[PDB]
RNA sequence: AGGACCGAACCGACUAAUGUUGAAAAAUUAGCGGAUGACUUGUGGCUGGGGGUGAAAGGCCAAUCAAACCGGGAGAUAGCU
RNA sequence: GCUCGCCGGAAGACCAAGGGUUCCUGUCCAACGUUAAUCGGGGCAGGGUGAGUCGACCCCUAAGGCGAGGCCGAAAGGCGUAGUCGAUGGGAAACAGGUUAAUAUUCCUGUACUUGGUGUUACUGCGAAGGGGGGACGGAGAAGGCUAUGUUGGCCGGGCGACGGUUGUCCCGGUUUAAGCGUGUAGGCUGGUUUUCCAGGCAAAUCCGGAAAAUCAAGGCUGAGGCGUGAUGACGAGGCACUACGGUGCUGAAGCAACAAAUGCCCUGCUUCCAGGAAAAGCCUCUAAGCAUCAGGUAACAUCAAAUCGUACCCCAAACCGACACAGGUGGUCAGGUAGAGAAUACCAAGGCGCUUGAGAGAACUCGGGUGAAGGAACUAGGCAAAAUGGUGCCGUAACUUCGGGAGAAGGCACGCUGAUAUGUAGGUGAGGUCCCUCGCGGAUGGAGCUGAAAUCAGUCGAAGAUACCAGCUGGCUGCAACUGUUUAUUAAAAACACAGCACUGUGCAAACACGAAAGUGGACGUAUACGGUGUGACGCCUGCCCGGUGCCGGAAGGUUAAUU
RNA sequence: AAUUCCUUGUCGGGUAAGUUCCGACCUGCACGAAUGGCGUAAUGAUGGCCAGGCUGUCUCCACCCGAGACUCAGUGAAAUU
RNA sequence: CUUUAAUGUUUGAUGUUCUAACGUUGACCCGUAAUCCGGGUUGCGGACAGUGUCUGGUGGGUAGUUUGACUGGGGCGGUCU
């Protein structure tokens, strides 16, 4: 739910929280936990490869099952849980055989509801079926791109994919980015939209909030002496050159897609 | 409840005087700021020189930084002293 | 040796790190000590560090490192699998007292305990590089229940006062006692027991998980403290003989209660919040492959073993880092008394010091401070500095405002001591006693004693009652930046850098991008409500005209145009 | 105007007297709308200005307490030449 | 030997399709009590992609260098036969 904190302090006038009581107010399922130590934007060589990353709050990894290959065995939702490693919330489900697993939580899922995977599953939100058996004009999430590896698209808070057509062993999709992609007509997809849609209306409010997320401050570059950045310096605020990345790339329109390996599944890239 | 309030430890270093072959190759005294947090601290670890890191000052990288230090090319070259 | 003065959340005591004999004793004084030196952290010699329980080694791992093969790479070599190292973390066990010139939870006395090996006996399904469980973990807040400890009283011993008073509501001191064993409370959590079935846990499983029934509601786990035991002991103020006044054997009284009470224990708890909170082993269970009048397991007793290294001393400092016996720097632990909100401040206790040149004189001038006639910022670049303000409670409190603030706005009154209300109140604590009982560390009743505010009235001293130390100057107009923050270690803390927010743009995942000759890694065990880059910089009303130029994104008819031919 | 050369712009405010400050005027040498424009409560060891209190800051110094200076003893440097 | 159409042959351009090269940071099995690697099976792509040699364009991202002299100081201007 949406709620705006009160201006009891400078640092709360603009903070906005996304609260939800349905989430489990307790410890998570340990057997599905894994240590996730932070890196800091560095690599095996120790060099900062991705800037603006460091610190943040400790996190343990919740092993999520994006494949959903347990077919013909229904599961009941035990409880909704909070996962820091992603924006959407997850759901601990209990299979009839006694095995529990985590999944992404669709829009209107609850605790106690049932879901089933496979080719003979029902057409309801939260179910997983190969897109071959999904009608056209439907809406799915956690879409696979190659059969067997697991969902890779529409995994975020409120991201959904819409199926537009089915030509052969392929199907055409419009992703949340407006792009029009095609994938094999056997890649499993999960019905419904990921439910955290109020995650975008959130407001951190203060700088320290972004630092809890493991984010580090962003220094522009215009105040970065010429040795450090192309924009560099100058007496005052000159900036009389083209906007450019560090390492010299435009950043203001220049397209940088150079795959040329797929180059078949793209139809309506965007805009 | 709070990057909330006063204020010690703790962390800093705004003003002044002293000191300036100093007690000290940046301190002392008197006041000053933050003080549940983008806080602070111990231990150990990673990043190596046209590179690192940098809430960015051309700042820091062993009292040394507009390209560290040791050795070597090297008895560089010096129409200048 | 008698005094004086200083620290006393240390300038005291115990450690890590680091140093490595500076420790103790004897002896010496050239040099070292900023002076002398009989002294010394100096020289010389001798002596000193005693562990099954402390720590390390050892078992388990974190970040990370190395890395058989392997992948990649002109060579060197780089990345990395299985694995192996790696604490700053997890993992069995000792307390008190006494003792040496110098060591001790290490020696001695007493009382305990833990993990293993072997053997006898009795009863036996044992077994893993595997499965599960557990270990296992955040921040803040909230009390309650205890203790450490302290105060008073009582008890015991001593004392009757260098000057008035002092046999009394007088004065001084002591009033300590552990681990462990046993008891299982305050209290926290969880519903238990039995039978059957099952796509799960890489196969199996009596374990875990899941489903279905009957049957009982009481079963259990965890748990500070207290009590008892340990303890007819030990220690003990002080005695009595030795007594070189350097010191020894024996003896040694009381050894209770109440109140207050922690930041520490119950508490790895409870409650609540988002930023959602290590791993692995030991340990508890499950069985497989396997072994069965075996081997092995369990239980009791018995016996043996528990090695090796460190252990002195300093450790906010003269012993470590600073070239010095240097106003510096240095992590953790113990945290008394009076007043106080307090770990501030003042004065003190234990204890430890007076800072390794002194003596005198009492000029200018300098430094650090104290007071000041009248005037009161006339000083000065500038109220620089200094002076001033300063506490609790009550009344009261502006424009403006994002309605939270502004605000401790401003400003005003009252603060002592004594007595009474009340021979010490309200409150808090709570014994005996009575009653109850599942007879217990119980519940109720009961209120002794202890403890003790705050206010009112009255009276009273002083120039002055927040009397010391401690301890906001205030207000008004205004620029810039929203704010908290960050920065030029060592002349610049700012209007700069960050910032939440906004926008443009790129990126469909083997993502863009970045580090890399490459492999590969990061981004991310993420997937456009995401990530990267750029600029702007809370919020609020808004963000206008121009695509010629440069760049970017697109597009076509033609022209020009590389290697090649 | 953190931007205004001319310039102490002009008027008014405040002062006995105000190149600074405040508020208006516009002739903006050379503001201007996310290298953002105009406002903005709160905040700030921020810049500037005016008041009350306060004072040895000053008129104008005076006296006093201590540490040095001075003298004796012991030890015993330095820049410079 | 001036000339043009169905075939054979030839190479060259486009188009559709296939799989055997190649790719696979898809699935499963084994080495193997191993998310590396390799092998195998299968699927998806598929002669594209990608790499090598050559070549055009772009290229302060990174380098090595240049940027004169006279001169009533230098610069500016002017001059240099």
């Amino acid at each position: 739910a949406v709620v705006k904190c009160k201006p009891t302090s400078p640092g709360r006038r603009h903070v906005v929280k996304v609260v939800n009581p349905e989430l489990h107010k307790g410890k998570p399922f340990a057997p599905l936990l894994e240590k996730n130590s932070k890196s800091g934007g560095r690599n095996n060589n120790g060099r900062i490869t991705t800037r603006h990353i460091g610190g943040g709050h400790k996190q343990a990894y919740r092993i999520v099952d994006f494949k959903r290959n347990k077919d013909g065995i229904p599961a009941v939702v035990e409880r909704l849980e909070y996962d820091p490693n992603r924006s959407a919330n997850i759901a601990l489900v209990l299979y009839k055989d006694g095995e529990r697993r985590y999944i992404l939580a669709p829009k209107g899922l609850k605790a106690g509801d049932q879901i089933q995977s496979g080719v003979d599953a029902a057409i309801k939100p939260g179910n997983t079926l190969p897109m071959r058996n999904i009608p056209v004009g439907s809406t799915v999430h956690n879409v696979e791109m190659k059969p067997g590896k697991g969902g890779q698209l529409a995994r975020s808070a409120g991201t959904y994919v819409q199926i537009v057509a089915r030509d052969g062993a392929y199907v055409t999709l419009r992703l949340r980015s407006g792009e029009m992609r095609k994938v094999e007509a056997d890649c499993r997809a999960t019905l419904g939209e990921v439910g955290n849609a109020e995650h975008m209306l959130r407001v951190l409010g203060k700088a320290g909030a972004a630092r809890w997320r493991g984010v580090r401050p962003t220094v522009r570059g215009t105040a970065m002496n010429p040795v450090d950045h192309p924009h560099g310096g100058g007496e005052g605020r000159n900036f009389g050159k083209h906007p450019v990345t560090p390492w010299g790339v435009q950043t203001k329109g220049k397209k940088t897609r150079s795959n040329k390996r797929t180059d078949k599944f793209i139809v309506r890239r965007r805009s």
